[PDB]
């Protein structure tokens, strides 16, 4: 699914991302933006052969089960495909997790990069929410 801006806003928002860990609903829009342009099934290969899932590009070195990851972890306890859903539920239930991990958002490089630091209000503006 590729969601619209305020359509994934109001997803996120009910899901409980909005100023989770302090961070604010457009850091989270944002986030998604660069890392996946706002589609559910994205997907991309990381230079350790590790692979990025979904809406947050969530990766198979630590957070989910791919099968082809070795020595990997999977802390959110789900199969990576979970992470390509039309239901973002497994991605924001995970997202939680990378965020409280101790580094906040900086855990999504595409983050620190593009969105950490400028106006992410702009990123929910005109959002019925
Ligand atoms: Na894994």
């Amino acid at each position: 699914k590729v969601f619209g801006r305020c359509e994934l806003a109001a997803a996120m928002k009910r899901h409980g991302l909005d100023n989770y860990r302090g961070y604010s609903l457009g850091n989270w829009v944002c986030a998604a933006k660069f890392e996946s342009n706002f589609n559910t099934q994205a997907t991309n290969r990381n230079t350790d052969g590790s692979t990025d899932y979904g809406i947050l590009q969530i990766n198979s070195r630590w957070w989910c089960n791919d099968g082809r990851t070795p020595g990997s972890r999977n802390l959110c306890n789900i199969p990576c495909s979970a992470l390509l859903s039309s239901d973002i539920t497994a991605s924001v239930n995970c997202a939680k997790k990378i965020v409280s991990d101790g580094n906040g958002m900086n855990a999504w490089v595409a983050w620190r990069n593009r969105c950490k630091g400028t106006d992410v209000q702009a990123w929910i503006r005109g959002c019925r929410l």
